[PDB]
C-alpha cells in the first residue's frame, strides 16, 4: 500500500524495461541494452531537470560491463565516487552488484570490493517486478539511497574526505 506508492514515486517517470535477456543473448542482448540506455538517459535527463544529476554510467562495447561516477552533495560540498559492475549471465533476474572500490571496507553496509549491501526489502522488490526494473531502476532504489545514509555517515566519522 505505502510500499507501492513509495516505489511507483521514485520509479514512476523511468521507462520500464521489456525484453528478458542477459549478455550471452545475442540479438536480444543488443534490444536489451537499447531499453536499458533508453531508461538511464531518461533517468539522467529527468534527475538534470529536478537538479539532480547524480552520476554518470557507461557500458563497453558487448555491455557487461559497466563503469562511471556518481555525485552525493553534502552541506554544499561535492563528493565524487568511481562505481563499476558487472552484469550476471542470469541478468535481468539477478540484479547486479554496484561496486563503489574507493569506498571499500569503510562501511559495515558492503561487501568486499566495495559491493553495496542492497537491501532485504530492494532485492525481491526487483524479483516481483523482473524483467521491468533495468540499471536506472537499480541506480534510483539501490546506490540512491545508499549514498544518502552512508556518504552523510562516513563524512560524519571523518573517514571520507572532500576534493576542490
Amino acid at each position: 500500500g505505502m510500499a507501492d506508492e513509495a516505489t511507483r514515486r521514485v520509479v514512476s517517470e523511468i521507462p520500464v524495461l521489456k525484453t528478458n535477456a542477459g549478455p550471452r543473448d545475442r540479438e536480444l542482448w543488443v534490444q536489451r541494452l537499447k531499453e536499458e540506455y533508453q531508461s538511464l538517459i531518461r533517468y539522467v535527463e529527468n534527475n538534470k531537470n529536478a537538479d539532480n544529476d547524480w552520476f554518470r554510467l557507461e557500458s563497453n562495447k558487448e555491455g557487461t560491463r559497466w563503469f562511471g561516477k556518481c555525485w552525493y552533495i553534502h552541506d554544499l560540498l561535492k563528493y565524487e565516487f568511481d562505481i563499476e559492475f558487472d552484469i550476471p549471465i542470469t541478468y535481468p533476474t539477478t540484479a547486479p552488484e554496484i561496486a563503489v572500490p574507493e569506498l571499500d571496507g569503510k562501511t559495515a553496509k558492503m561487501a568486499r570490493g566495495g559491493k553495496i549491501c542492497l537491501t532485504d526489502h530492494a532485492k525481491p522488490l526487483w524479483a516481483r517486478n523482473v524483467p521491468k526494473f533495468g540499471l536506472a531502476h537499480l541506480m534510483a532504489l539501490g546506490l540512491g539511497p545508499w549514498l544518502a545514509v552512508e556518504i552523510p555517515d562516513l563524512i560524519q566519522k571523518g573517514v571520507i574526505q572532500h576534493k576542490e
